[PDB]
């Protein structure tokens, strides 16, 4: 039988199944296909490579010279088998390698969820692939019109907040679909009142979006590093559609990435303007707010169903000496988040 959802639809649940936009995300890693393919990818082996690059920083940080970083550096590559042929692996021994790492693991851990999905469950050739790959993401999926309010507002978004230090691309909204993830607005029922509840940007490679639709924004898991994370484990937003679009790595080669927008309940938030590798907020704090030298102008917020939109052309936020030249929010509590809205956009490289 064919599918009877709309084409954006069916095109979407394509993008984020895709088994070989999967294989490519693992050679891009280096990872050995022979040693470790596609389908023997499982949490414990990413959780143990975890456990293995958080000894790795530890020594790192306690200063450990690199005949000591050689011994926990080859142990991560035993776990996580690398493509190098016959040459010893490139050594894990400054901060660069380490951090690529664990966003490495990150991805990894999504594309295991998104391969799971595909192999798990049945197989009725009677049915289009595409009806069943949609209904392993328990999410309703619907086209938002280009005429209609809530797009207009979107679009006014992505046009308002591309950052000019992001202007090697533009954007082009290909579509723009309403989401809603069962059980989630139930878990989010305790936050839906507080107070400033925000509608922002969470970016990702598409390979990530099978595991981000079935299971929502998580957290990373207790093995990875806390020092691999700026403000710690949450769950990373950001106000400038740019900052959050550059998370998608499209290139010339992959043009069209996904990002979403998230209504995200943000209450008393814990300001930062330097890394903070935090385990918990301070008492009374709902959430990390990373200060950025620029922010959407906050007069120009509207509000959506509720939600406030920082949807304002950028300016100075006024925040003297921070890392961050944009803002950042994090929350530590998946309940937070109620996931609204996903993106298709066309990367236009001016390259």
């Amino acid at each position: 039988s064919k599918s009877k959802l709309p084409k954006p639809v069916q095109d979407l649940i394509k993008m984020i199944f895709d088994v070989e936009s999967m294989k490519k995300a693992m050679v891009e890693y280096e990872i050995d296909l022979q040693k470790m393919p596609l389908g023997k990818l499982s949490k414990r082996q990413i959780q143990a490579a975890y456990s293995i690059l958080s000894e790795v920083q530890q020594a790192v940080s306690q200063g450990s010279s690199d005949s000591q970083i050689l011994d926990l550096s080859n142990r991560f590559y035993t776990l996580i088998p690398h493509d190098f042929g016959m040459k010893k692996p490139p050594l894990l021994n400054n901060a660069d390698s380490v951090q690529a790492k664990v966003e490495m693991l990150d991805n990894l851990l999504d594309i295991e969820v998104a391969y799971s999905l595909l192999r798990g469950g049945s197989d009725d050739s009677s049915k289009d692939p595409i009806d069943v790959n949609y209904e392993k993401l328990k999410t309703d999926i619907k086209v938002v019109d280009r005429d209609s309010e809530e797009a207009e507002i979107i679009r006014k978004y992505v046009k308002n907040t591309h950052a000019t230090t992001h202007n090697a691309y533009d954007l082009e909204v290909i579509d723009i679909f309403k989401i809603e993830r069962e059980g989630e607005c139930q878990r989010y029922k305790p936050f839906k009142q507080l107070h400033n509840r925000r509608l922002l940007w969470h970016g990702s490679r598409t390979t990530n979006f099978a595991g981000i639709l079935s299971q929502g924004l998580r957290i990373a898991p207790p093995e990875a590093p806390v020092t691999g994370y700026m403000f710690g484990k949450g769950i990373y937003f950001a106000d400038m559609v740019s900052k959050s679009a550059n998370y998608c790595h499209t290139s010339q080669g992959d043009p069209i990435g996904l990002i979403l927008l998230g209504e995200v309940a943000l209450g008393n938030m814990y300001e930062l303007k330097h890394a903070s590798h935090i385990s918990k907020l301070p008492k009374g704090k709902h959430s990390v707010k990373g200060l950025g030298k620029t922010t959407p102008d906050p007069s120009a917020n509207i509000s959506l169903d509720g939600v406030d939109v920082p949807l304002g052309t950028g300016i100075s936020s006024g925040v003297n000496d921070t890392s961050l030249l944009y803002n950042e929010y994090i929350v530590y509590d998946i309940a937070q988040v109620n996931l609204k809205y996903l993106l298709k956009l066309k990367f236009n490289f001016k390259t």
